[PDB]
RNA sequence: GACU
């Protein structure tokens, strides 16, 4: 299923980064196909990041829709980018739930102008220590919505 | 990149040959709230930090004249490394407003030459401490914090010889981009 | 609001 209550985040070496979706069929096709697609210049960041990891640790992405005023899930990276057709990598869904940018506001990101975390754009990198305090306050939240409704 | 490919040419970066000169020199920490501003200063080779770090700089360039080199550790808040050295270049002009910074509130100017562009993360120098803090590892630093001669050649030292994983080229498509 |  999605978002386990025992997740070992293994932040310790791993690196978290927010992902804008221009529109939320792209959130449908993502999970349902384990793939994203992001610009040319942000997959090829997500690409030197992945590979720099070199799977020391994991790559987390934060997905929100632009303009949905929530969080729609975490994800993992598990491929780097095929430029095969467009590029493409492989994700692993681990977390499907609506998280309101209310709960989320309060984390700024001191490498981003000070911004509120729901104020980033695509491939915005959340420091390790924000990232712990943004996961676990996506984890544990309770959710009465998702993008399954659609 | 085609943009990235003049820089790296013109610039020999990470040199593997520094001879750090210093002996005569004077070394500064730089800390920035914004990315971006690492790739703005790289490009234009240009920096602005606080209106006191602006005369914190100045006043350390002019007591060197040339007599020794000012040099600058960059590292990105909440970034867990520092991702850079650069040389102090010129004095600092303080009325030029600049607009490549991603805010406005940077009033001031002065130029700077990029050495080193690699990321080098904390745990590597979390043991030099500086005393002229309050003992506070140099990691643990605000901006235009001065490093002591004798620590700054360790600093700098294990900046010269780590072999980096990351820097902040691996994103310079994702940050040129945001320029617009 | 250019500390960790």
């Amino acid at each position: 299923n999605y978002n386990p209550k025992d997740f070992d985040w293994n932040l310790k070496n791993g690196r978290v980064f927010i992902i804008k979706s221009y529109s939320e069929d792209d959130i449908h096709r993502s999970i349902k196909y384990s793939i994203w697609c992001s610009t040319e210049h942000g997959n090829k960041r997500l690409d030197a990041a992945y590979r720099s990891l070199n799977g020391k640790g994991p790559l987390y992405l934060l997905f929100s829709v632009n303009g949905s005023g929530h969080f729609c899930g975490v994800a993992e990276m598990k491929s780097v980018v095929d430029y095969n057709a467009k590029g493409k990598f492989e994700v692993k869904w681990i977390f499907v739930k609506d998280v309101p940018n209310n709960q989320l506001r309060h984390i700024r990101l001191e490498n981003n102008d000070n911004k509120p975390v729901t104020n980033s754009r695509d491939t915005q990198e959340v420091p390790l220590e924000k990232a712990k305090q943004v996961l676990k306050i996506i984890a544990t939240f309770k959710h009465t919505t998702s993008i399954f409704d659609d």
